[PDB]
């Protein structure tokens, strides 16, 4: 019909009209700084929407092309970003639409679809690349990936989500979308009531339309209110250095790590066949054919009739580790337990990790996430690294690529270094100063004896006690942490000496503990000015909180400096969990990137901890569980 077809040529299709075509001069600046009078097409609803924010938008093809459309990028500061694609898979879907949305002009959309000319696309790979510029973006993650793999180069960005969760400091973890946010701040409702309508299809209806746009313009005001009030509270630091990190995050989950497909079968039939013996000796031992084995309950009937006892003649009522640490002199137990060993790594990683692999690449993308956790640390999702094992032969499974070499860095004891600089210590930074490591330190106070004389025993002691006593934990519960956590079995007097005289000397944890301790406060900051709020208070959270969110933000800057420094040698960065970073480059530049990752963190470290140095350590690795 008609009616449905009233705007076909121009790819636009009619469903509840509500759309009007309109033609009217523009008064751009031209190229030459002349006053140019130049009339655009641009379509409107007919039923104004109650809200203000702009919903005028132009339509971007091969035949609707104007040449002096791209002037509305000149003598330009901001401009908001949005884009939509087909599906959810960077590797498997294509860009639909792109649009751009400048103060006081219309939005421009460009249909991806039907711009098989490339000379359509320059102005916007200038106002992307542009650095004095600011893009404004929502998720701008999912964007920047989107964009980054399609041959786009991206410079300068401030996305909203970031703004919001750092503003609303932690109080919930739902919520900051669009519609939450619009509401919370701009007052207007968005009507957001399309429930995700196809989009493979090459034309596209007006109302799919009419959201896009209003999606994309109502990003203006919202930055032009959240930035001044961002100022108000002071996390521009915090805010620039995680806008800054959309990035390197995206190449990261672009790059992935690659998978020894042969090696991880071998490992495979390896771990199996240990596996299958050990459920059959387990089998002798529990003395039953048709016993489940994964079952909990009839392991325990098993091990009931069978009457295995404690030291004191108790039975065992339950299997689980802490109580298993307690039950440990008998051989079924023994198998029983190297059974829930090698079950639990089995069935974590091998039979888990094939659903990954991508066919086509032969590779793993796990996703990561900057601001679901409430230290700031970042995190894993789908394959999750911090679940991957830190043993060295199953870590061999992850080799770089082909003609390349891994570069691995990591720190070490940097929380401890922040926690020095923050409470001010005097012995530590002393310490530090004459470059000696804080568990040599404590071992050596612990054992009385001078510093050349300490062994790895009480090495291992001192690296215990350091991390339980410098987060305030209560001198009873110490044991339990070294032994969940160590296993060493320690005295009860024993940790109370260990407590007294840690606490006897490091004046500076001893003042801070009191005065966090006294305050009862519910708001704590870091050095970036991160700020979060707990709903009632926890001690170890208050004390946890500070150190771990200025590491985070130690880590997040050697990122960001990192990714700018590697483009000169075409560096790609890899992984990052817990305090390393992986970066993969060609044998032809080793020894230059080694220097620039040194330099790369060091610089990072030192923004912020003024007093004390911190030391960062690079082996040129083969494969990820390399010698350690
Ligand atoms: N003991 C211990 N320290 C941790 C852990 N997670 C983080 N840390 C802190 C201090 C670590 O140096 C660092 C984790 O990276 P590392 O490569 O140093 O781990 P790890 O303690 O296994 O180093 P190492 O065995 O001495 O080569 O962050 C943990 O789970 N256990």
């Amino acid at each position: 019909d008609e009616i449905t077809k009233k705007y076909i040529k121009d790819n636009i299709i009619n469903v509840d009209d509500n759309i009007i075509k309109k033609k009217d001069i523009f008064k751009l600046k031209n190229e030459n700084n002349e006053i140019t009078e130049c009339a655009f097409e641009y379509f409107e609803s007919k039923k104004k929407f109650d809200d203000d924010i702009e919903s005028r938008f132009f339509i971007i093809n091969d035949n609707n092309y104007n040449e002096n459309i791209n002037l509305i990028y000149k003598d330009i500061k901001y401009c908001g970003l949005n884009i939509q694609t087909t599906g959810l898979e960077v590797f498997d879907e294509n860009i639909r639409l792109i649009q751009i949305a400048v103060e006081n002009y219309p939005v421009i959309i460009y249909d991806m679809f039907n711009i098989n000319k490339k000379d359509i696309l320059d102005g916007l790979r200038k106002v992307l690349e542009n650095k004095n510029i600011i893009k404004i973006i929502q998720n701008g993650k999912f964007d920047a990936k989107f964009l980054l793999h399609n041959n786009f180069k991206i410079e300068n960005i401030f996305d909203t989500y970031i703004a919001s969760k750092l503003l609303d400091k932690n109080k919930n973890m739902y919520g900051f979308k669009l519609n939450n946010i619009v509401e919370k701040y701009l007052n207007v409702i968005l009507d957001k009531q399309q429930q995700n309508s196809v989009w493979n299809n090459s034309l596209l209806n007006n109302n799919q339309l009419f959201y896009a746009a209003r999606d994309s313009s109502c990003l203006l005001k919202l930055y032009k209110k959240l930035k001044e009030e961002i100022k108000k509270e002071n996390l521009h630091i915090v805010n620039d250095i995680e806008n800054k990190c959309i990035l390197p995050i995206c190449d990261m989950e672009l790059n992935g790590i690659k998978v020894d497909l042969e090696n991880l079968q071998k490992s495979t039939n390896e771990i199996l066949n240990e596996l299958n013996i050990e459920k059959d000796n387990l089998k002798k031992k529990l003395k039953d054919e048709n016993i489940n084995v994964n079952s909990q309950q009839q392991v325990l009937k098993a091990l009931q009739k069978n009457n295995v006892r404690d030291i004191s003649n108790k039975l065992i009522e339950n299997t689980s580790d802490s109580n298993l640490k307690n039950f440990l002199n008998h051989e079924e137990i023994i198998s029983l337990r190297n059974y829930r060993r090698l079950y639990k790594l089995y069935s974590a990683f091998y039979l888990k990790l094939p659903l990954h692999i991508n066919t086509k690449t032969n590779k793993i993308h796990t996703t990561f996430n900057q601001l679901k956790t409430f230290s700031g640390r970042f995190s894993s999702e789908k394959p999750n690294l911090q679940q991957i094992p830190r043993q060295k032969n199953i870590r061999e499974i992850f080799i770089p690529n082909d003609n390349n070499i891994f570069i691995i860095a990591d720190f070490k004891q940097i929380e401890l270094k922040i926690a020095a600089e923050i409470t001010n210590d005097e012995i530590m930074l002393k310490a530090y100063n004459n470059n000696i490591d804080l568990h040599t330190l404590t071992a050596s106070i612990i054992t009385k004896k001078n510093i050349p004389d300490i062994n790895k025993e009480d090495r291992h002691i001192a690296k215990a006690i350091n991390f339980g006593l410098i987060y305030g934990m209560n001198y009873v519960n110490l044991k339990n942490y070294a032994n969940t956590y160590y296993g060493l079995n320690m005295s009860l007097d024993q940790c109370l000496y260990f407590y007294n005289s840690f606490f006897e000397h490091y004046k500076g944890i001893y003042k801070w503990h009191n005065q966090v301790k006294q305050k009862r406060a519910l708001q704590y900051s870091t050095l970036s000015n991160r700020k979060v709020i707990f709903p009632y208070f926890s001690f170890t959270k208050a004390l946890n909180y500070p150190v771990q969110g200025t590491c985070a933000d130690i880590l997040k800057l050697a990122l960001v400096d990192l990714y700018d420094n590697l483009k000169d040698i075409n560096g790609k960065i890899i992984l990052c969990v817990h305090d390393e970073i992986i970066i993969e480059v060609n044998k032809k530049f080793q020894e230059e990137a080694l220097k620039i990752l040194v330099q790369s963190m060091e610089n990072s470290a030192s923004y912020f901890l003024k007093k004390v140095k911190c030391e960062v350590s690079v082996k040129i690795a083969e494969n990820w569980g390399s010698k350690d």
